[PDB]
Parts: structure tokens; sequence; C-alpha cells
């Protein structure tokens, strides 16, 4: 005899997918997202009179869980498609900037890369299950580096891949999960050109928000804003929840889908399986933030890596124009390599990439430093694949979501609708 | 104010999964099945002590509708022994046989499949937009044999692509549309070695009826058995639906699922659009039939192609060992090759392909028989993908779905679970 049925904790697309299983199967469901808006780990805004994305939003075909929510609401794709590249340049650690040719730039970071996951197929036959095979968890005692060291790559594909690594972990790549790479490559069917293609190739028509949208509207669930949870109580058969308001909610099931890095702010009485919180102060590695620079000059289509000692990691055009100049993205792997708050540093890191140019602007969102992510992407450091059922493991009348809780796609869109999926599933089966 | 407000017709994976959707938007669904059976064109059964499936069988997660559906319901996978092979055969259409090495089978259909579909990367870099390139409209004049014919393949790499693609035909490679094959080639992402472990690797944990059970208890509709449907009337803003015997069901939409092969047998007033009238004369070409053989010997795991004018066109282990003997899957493109029913002329056939052999038993499912499927999965014929639109486009107050309609993996439970997802889209629209 509680207030909801169910309750879910988060409002991205985890939450979202959960809500909206919950309530088509005629639950009385109640969401609570602890920012003043949805989308989680996804965000869609503007700068300088254009659309941009501080978060995730690509997805693909090969993804099964986002794709199926595509089908069912109607949602096409919207491609990005980037064309030929003006200008591909590789920063060293050393600081040192090298120019290289499109072509051969693509040619050497595909050799490594293919190099990197020649064994995807045998460690990962089925993606979806990554304990599958023993070499997977003999692998999961390495880092990313480690097998890195053993490949033979020259200098520049080296820094090429290290670069990219370290991109995908938000951290150096020496603490970076190896399995992890090895399984998303398996996903996009262990094959270079099918990968490459769900990378920054297509988003979501109508957008991440819209999607959502279509979800918890589709639902019927209640949707309060602006509601961070700070604990949890199991008692009565049910569950006590208590927001920074101190208010009470009861519900004989909660769904988690707030991020790994963000337990630590939330009490759980009865505490948490001991596997859970050696997850819970583990974290995931991403230290990443987002980064979007107005320059005066129109530089045309750029790219850039910048390995895992510089800050501009990830730099490409977004957009530009002789009167707009240009619009940089850019992804820094760690925050603490610059703070993207001071123009003065920005810039100076900008022109040791582009020489004199004029930094009219900058818009930054800071993954790292916000409350309710403490970290961007899920990214798996060494030991952490092989446990990871700990963390995926109900407790009690308490059931667990998130990206990082997916077995698939778990550094994306995808696999958080896959955790909704299953928590839904879960919440089922306790509920009948 | 009708008897219902959704009423499918047909108890497969496409009618299952629109009745799911329509009866978790709360609406009054009724499902309308002609078998006594429900699956339609997938049927478990069991044979020589073990479960089988008749028709369709094999799914993979870079499926994503029947992937997705999967994880909502909580089913893995069964691994069907393809990996590590014994023996590897191929039967010309003369019969002579030819045994290869199992690396070297592999590496020359890898070749020819590969050559087959050397420009799947230009012509469906969107394989889910089938018209999306110029190409795809234009290669739609062509057949496989037409390309076959320019590849100047050795003699086992042109048997084995034939053989593979009359079985995908259910009819001789002259008739076959090339675009097809390029397409469901492309949502393999792109490659020969992803596609082939799509094709009939992993089957459903608890079988495909077993999914199709979960959807239809989901859904909470009504399940009528033995019903056929006979004739469809839209009038007084919704549609009256006549069963073989005395009974007229009213509705608001009626969703159609039946196989393209039977919309002959049913009326339509209004009379459909003329190219809808145009698909149902063609018809699709699939004249296929399913057969599983126990042998007393224990053969290990096996794979053999024959070539289109043999009967024993698919033959792989479904299961063996020393107690058992082997238990050998049979795919036959047509069905007029040989007469399945006659266990005489089956254990000829298969002691022409594994001499020596003792027969125990045969069980055996003819597709075309069938009144209800008239023929087996999906395969279409030259110049009817660029007209699909004419199949999906909606009829007033009949929609339409089935896995000849999908976008996506046609051939496949997949594409019938796609076109369902788009049946409950639409339906929706309709009543809101
Ligand atoms: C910069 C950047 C870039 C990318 C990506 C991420 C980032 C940060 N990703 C990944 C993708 O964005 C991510 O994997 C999912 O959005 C994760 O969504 P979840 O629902 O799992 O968590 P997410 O963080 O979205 O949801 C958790 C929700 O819980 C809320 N919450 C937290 N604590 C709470 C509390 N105590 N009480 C209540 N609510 C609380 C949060 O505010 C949030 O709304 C991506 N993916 C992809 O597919 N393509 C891409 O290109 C990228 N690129
Ligand atoms: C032998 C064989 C083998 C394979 C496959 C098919 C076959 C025949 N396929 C293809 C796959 O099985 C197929 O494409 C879909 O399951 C078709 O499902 P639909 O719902 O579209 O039609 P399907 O034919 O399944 O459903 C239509 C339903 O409508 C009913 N019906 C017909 N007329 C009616 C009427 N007048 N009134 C009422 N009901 C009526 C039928 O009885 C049937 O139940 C396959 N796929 C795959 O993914 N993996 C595989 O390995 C294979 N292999
Ligand atoms: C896997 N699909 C879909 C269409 C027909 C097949 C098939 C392939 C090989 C053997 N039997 C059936």
């Amino acid at each position: 005899g509680f207030d909801y049925d169910v309750v879910v904790v988060g409002g991205g697309f985890a939450g979202a997918t959960a809500a909206r299983e919950c309530g088509l199967q005629g639950y009385r469901t109640l969401l609570l997202e602890a920012r003043s808006r949805l989308g989680g780990r996804t965000f869609t805004s503007r700068f300088a009179g254009q659309e941009i994305e501080f978060g995730g939003a690509w997805v693909h075909w090969l993804q099964p869980h986002v794709w199926a929510e595509m089908q069912r609401y109607g949602l096409g794709v919207v491609e990005d498609p980037l064309t030929n590249l003006d200008k591909t340049l590789i920063m060293y650690n050393d600081g040192s900037v090298e120019s290289i040719s499109p072509d051969e730039f693509g040619k050497n970071i595909r050799i490594a890369f293919e190099k990197l996951c020649h064994d995807a197929w045998e460690v990962f036959p089925r993606p979806h299950e990554p304990m599958f095979t023993e070499r997977a968890r003999e692998l999961d005692k390495s880092s990313v580096l480690d097998r890195i060291k053993t490949l033979g790559l020259s200098r520049l594909q080296q820094a090429q891949i290290n670069s990219y690594m370290a991109l995908y972990a938000g951290e150096t790549t020496d603490k970076f999960g190896l399995p992890g790479v090895l399984k998303l490559f398996a996903c996009g069917g262990w094959n270079y050109d099918a990968f490459m293609d769900t990378e920054t190739h297509y988003r979501i028509q109508g957008g991440t928000i819209g999607l959502i949208n279509a979800m918890l509207t589709d639902s019927g669930a209640e949707v309060r804003m602006s509601v961070p949870v700070t604990a949890v109580e199991q008692v009565n058969g049910g569950v006590k929840i208590k927001t920074d308001d101190d208010e009470i909610i009861t519900a004989g099931v909660v769904v988690m889908t707030v991020p790994l890095n963000t337990y630590k702010h939330i009490g759980f009485t009865p505490a948490l399986s001991k596997g859970k919180q050696r997850f819970i102060k583990e974290g995931q590695l991403s230290k990443g933030a987002k980064l979007y620079v107005h320059v005066k000059q129109n530089l045309g289509r750029v790219f850039a890596f910048a390995d895992e000692q510089q800050p501009l990691n990830w730099v490409q055009t977004h957009d530009y124009s002789d009167e707009l100049g240009t619009i940089l993205s850019i992804t820094i792997a760690r925050k603490e390599t610059i703070d993207v708050n001071d123009r003065d540093a920005v810039t100076r890191e900008v022109q040791k990439m582009f020489p004199g140019v004029e930094v009219l602007g900058t818009a930054a969102y800071d993954w790292t430093a916000d409350p309710f992510s403490l970290g961007a992407w899920a990214a798996y450091g060494v030991g952490q694949l092989s446990r990871l059922k700990d963390l995926q493991a109900a407790e009690g009348r308490i059931l667990f979501a998130g990206a990082e809780t997916s077995n698939g796609w778990h550094a994306n869109i995808d696999g958080a609708v896959e955790s909704g999926l299953r928590a839904g599933r879960e919440v089922k089966q306790l509920l009948s």
C-alpha cells in the first residue's frame, strides 16, 4: 500500500526506458531527476548561433536497443557528414605539432586500430556476454597500454592510437581496461569500417531529448525535476526514498540509474553488498570535458588528435564560414589538463595548434564538476569488467541500471537503453 | 463503437509484436490465427528426443528489433555447432561431391560472397533506407545471376555462392533480385563473417514459440485460433472482417500480417491500390522446405552446400554424440527437388551426400503446401525492392506488416518484428 509501484531515480536514457516499460505495464510510476533538465549525459544546447552537443548524441543501426526504439517512435537519422578534411594534425606528448596528409593519417589510424583489436573475435564471440570466454577474464588483467606496447607500431601510429584510447578512457591509457575496448569493437561486427561508422556519423532525428520525451510521454509516469535523491531504505516489503528537501516517497520497488560515480552521495540501508561497494568506491575512469571554441579565422575543415599529456585531445571543425570564422568541437580527456573556463589558457592551447587565431568565444561542459555525473562516459579500469555482474545484480527491492551496467555498448546511449529494458523486466518479476 | 479497437490477422512474429504494442497501449485487441497453432513461418516442434525449429530459428545481436525483444523478455542464445567444423562439402549440380578442408571452404565462400557484394558499401550505406542511393534502384534491374556471371569465379566458389543464393531465393538464382542480397549483407556490417554469423549460428532460448508466447501474454490480447480471415471491408469508419464460417468481427483498424503469397485468398472492399495488387499478384519467390534427419553414425560438426539442381542445399549439424548419432538440419531451396515426406528418397539423397550412413528418422515441413504460407521466407524477385513502398502503404484503416514489408532484415524474424513495431506506431497514430 505504498505511494507508487515503482520509483525511477534518474532522467537519462536508462531511467526513461525503465519508466516507459514500467508505465506500459500499468504500474503507478514516478521518475525523479536531480537536474532541472532531462537527458543526463546527453545535452543539446546552442553556441555562437548554432546547435551543439555537449554530451552523447550519436547512434547507429548496429546498436540494437536504441535502433529498436527509433523504429517504435518513427525516428530517422541525421548525418554529420564532414566529407573531406583540409588539415589533419597530431600533437605528441612533448607539445610538438605535426601536419599529416588526411590520407596518411587515416591509413595509420586504421593500421594501429586493427592491430589493437586483432583478436576481437576470439576473445568476444558474444560481445553481449563479455565473460563468455576465459581469454576475456585473463585479458582483464591487462591495460590498453600493456597491449599497445606489444604492437610494434610506428611513433605516429602509437601516438594516434594512444590519443584515441585516452579519449575512450577519459584517462591515461595505463589505467584503461583492455577488454572493454575489444568488446566494443566486437559489438560493431568485429570490423573496422562498420565500427568506425558508429562513432560520430548519425544523430537522432528530433534529438536525444526528443526520444526521451517520446518515451516518457508514452510511459504515463509522473516526472518530478530538481528532486535529487539522498537516501534509500528497504522496509515493510518496500522502499522509502528521501530527497534533499527531507521529503519521503514510498514504493514497492526503486530503479537506480544514476551514474556510478555519484553513488557516494546516497545513503543505503541496509548497506549494499560488498561487491557493489567496491564498485562504488572505485568509480569509473572517465574525467572528460567538452569545449566549443569560436575563433575569428575561417580554418576550414580540420581534425586533430593530441596525446594524453596534452589538453586538446580531440579537435574537429563543427562549422566554418568567412562570416562565422570557425567553431571547434573539442573533447578533453582529463579535465585537470586545462581550465576550460579560462579564456586565456584556452586561447594559448588553441594557438599551440592553430597559430595566430583569435578566440571570440567559448562554451564548455565539465562533466567531472557536475555533481550529478562526476565524470563522463563509461570507461572501465583494469579488472572491473570481469566483476561487472556485482554491479548489475539486484539488491533486494533496489534495482540498478545505467550504461555502466550494460553488457554491450556501455559507453553509449544504447547501453543505457539496454539496462532500462532489463530493469523493467526485473521490476515486473518482483511485482508480478 | 466496434467489437474491438484493433484486430491483428496473423499469429507470427509480426502479428505478435503488433498485438503486444497495441495491447500495452490499452487498446481492445484481438488476434486471429488461421492455423491451430501460433508461430506462422516459425514452428517449434520435437524430433528424435530434441527440440527443433521447422521454420525460422536463428537470430543475432546485430539484428536490432528481435535482440531488443530478447532483452525485454530475458532470453539468451543457444549455440548450434558451427564453429570448428569436422567436414565441409560441396555438391555440384551434376551430383559430384568435393570435400574441402574447412578453412579452405570458408576462405572460398568468403571470397565469392564478398566479390558478389563488393559494392555493398557504396550502394547501401543506409541498409534501412534501401532506395537511398540511385545505384540500388538501377541494380534492381539485375538478378543475382547477372552479377555472378561477371565475377570469373572458380568452380568451387561459383557453386558455393550459387547454392547460398538459391537457398536465400527459394528458387533458381536467375530469378533472384540482386539488391536485396546486397542490402542484407550491408545489414550484417558489410562483411561476410559477421553476416554469416547472423544466419545459422544462434537460436532463441526457450524457442521462437517461447518469444511469441511471451509477447502475446504480455499483450493481454484475446487470441482466437483456427479462425481464417477471408475478407475485409472498410465501412462505418472502421472495418468488418469475415471469417471462413458465419463469424463477422468489427474493429476500428485491422493489421494484416499474413504472408504476401496468401493475400490472393482474401477479398478487400474497397479494392487495394494498384501497386499493392501488383505485389499480391506477383508474390515472392521462395519455395523452400525444411528437413531434419537422424542418422545412427556420429558425423560430428558438418556443413555442406549443394547447388540449385540438387535437393540438400544447406546442411549443418543440429546435434551429435556417440549415443545419439547425428541430427542434420537441412534447408531445401525448392520443394520440387525432393519428396521430403518419402523417407526412402530422403535416405537415398542423404547417402548421396554421406555414403554409408543409416537413417533412423526424418521429419519435414513443406512450407509451399501449407495454404497459410504458400512459400517460405521472403525472397524478392527482380524489380520488387524498389517498389516495396507500394506494399508498405496503409490502405485507410487497414495496415500492412510482415517480414516482406520490412526495410532491414526482411528474410528474418527481425524484419517481422520491425514491421510489427511499425504497425503499432501506425495504429497509435490512427486511434490516438
Ligand atoms: C561528453 C560525452 C560524449 C559522449 C557521451 C557522453 C559524454 C558525457 N556518450 C555516452 C552517453 O551520453 C551515456 O552513455 C548515456 O547518456 C548514459 O545515460 P544513463 O541513463 O546511463 O546515465 P545519465 O547520466 O544520462 O542519467 C543519469 C541521470 O540521473 C540523474 N541523477 C544523478 N544523481 C541523481 C540523484 N542522486 N537523484 C536523482 N537523479 C540523479 C542525472 O542528473 C541524470 O539525469 C556518448 N554516447 C553515444 O551513444 N554517442 C556519443 O557520441 C557519446 N559521446
Ligand atoms: C523454413 C524457414 C526457415 C527460415 C525462415 C522461414 C522459413 C519458412 N526465416 C524467415 C522467417 O521465419 C520469416 O521471415 C518470418 O518469421 C515471417 O513472420 P511474419 O509474421 O512476417 O509472417 P508469418 O508467416 O510467420 O506469420 C503470418 C501468420 O498469418 C497467418 N495467416 C495466413 N493467412 C491467414 C488468414 N487468412 N487468416 C488468419 N491468419 C492467417 C499464418 O498462419 C501465420 O501464422 C528465417 N528467419 C530468421 O530470422 N532465421 C532463420 O533461420 C530463418 N529461416
Ligand atoms: C537465416 N535465414 C533467413 C532466411 C532463410 C535463412 C536460412 C539460411 C540458411 C539455412 N536455412 C535458412
